[PDB]
């Protein structure tokens, strides 16, 4: 996360960190909780993933160092990819992991409502970024969970933007004019959380932007409730 600021242990109960162990564990992609064994993600964290076995969730993390031996973390058992994926910057990047086991919901790690299907059309004013990504292009993973409050941008404004894209409404954008906030490397697969009407909402899924928090180049999220039948379908 770009411009963003420490968040506090507790304060996004839905992010995920999602490891791969092979090799070595590291953070590749966020992620949310949807269900009892669901996570929301990006198609495109599943690029260099051939199976789910080298997979390993971790709900009620502030810090990466904390991640010992032996904290707890969910298998997985299945990854979802949406069957029109092919790259990020076409849209359907979208992804689900059915965990090995159920979460037992608490303060440290507990569902996001997805958005109504009756608010399609709203625009949120209080959504806000998470992630351990860069600082800036040329970086590293960041410890502690960062947070930035970032602007919806208007489909109209993106495309003309991301003139060389076709920014759909399956896509939704978010940025200031003047950049300087903005997810980043390692901040994708996981919310662009909005409270509408005192209620978290998973509006966006972090996908992909032009560089970082750059001028005029809002970051690009799945827009979640374009796939909300595509979620209840695959959940059962
Ligand atoms: N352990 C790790 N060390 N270093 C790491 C680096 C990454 C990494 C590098 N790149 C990424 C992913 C893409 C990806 C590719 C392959 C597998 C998994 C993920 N992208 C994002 O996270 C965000 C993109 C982004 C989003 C918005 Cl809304 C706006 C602007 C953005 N950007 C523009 N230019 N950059 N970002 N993740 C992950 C783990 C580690
Ligand atoms: C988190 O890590 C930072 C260093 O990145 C450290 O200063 C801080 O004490 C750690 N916080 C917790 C809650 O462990």
């Amino acid at each position: 996360i770009v411009g963003g600021t420490a968040s506090v242990r507790g304060e996004w109960p839905w992010q995920v960190t999602l490891h791969t162990t092979s090799p070595t564990q590291r953070h590749l992609c966020g992620g949310s909780i949807i269900g009892n064994q669901w996570i929301l993600t990006a198609a495109h964290c599943f690029y260099g993933v051939e199976s789910p076995k080298i997979l390993r969730v971790y709900s009620g993390i502030l810090n990466q160092s904390e991640i010992k031996e032996d904290t707890s973390f969910f298998g997985v058992q299945e990854i979802i990819i949406h069957d029109q994926y092919k790259m990020a910057e076409s849209g359907y990047d979208i992804a689900l992991l059915k965990l090995e086991t159920t979460v037992n919901y608490t303060d440290s790690q507990r569902p996001i409502s997805l958005p109504s299907k009756g608010d399609r059309n709203v625009i949120y004013t209080d959504c806000w970024v998470t992630g351990w990504g860069y600082r800036k292009l040329r970086d590293k993973i960041q410890n502690t969970l960062q947070k930035a409050k970032i602007p919806l941008v208007t489909n109209e404004e993106c495309q003309k933007r991301y003139r060389g894209h076709k920014i759909t409404h399956k896509m939704i954008c978010a940025g200031y004019r003047e950049g300087g906030k903005d997810a980043c490397k390692g901040d994708s697969g996981g919310p662009l959380s909005c409270k509408h009407n005192e209620v978290w909402h998973l509006v966006g899924i972090t996908s992909w932007g032009e560089g970082c928090a750059q001028r005029e180049r809002p970051g690009v999220y799945t827009n979640v409730v374009e796939y909300v039948d595509w979620i209840l379908e695959k959940t059962q």
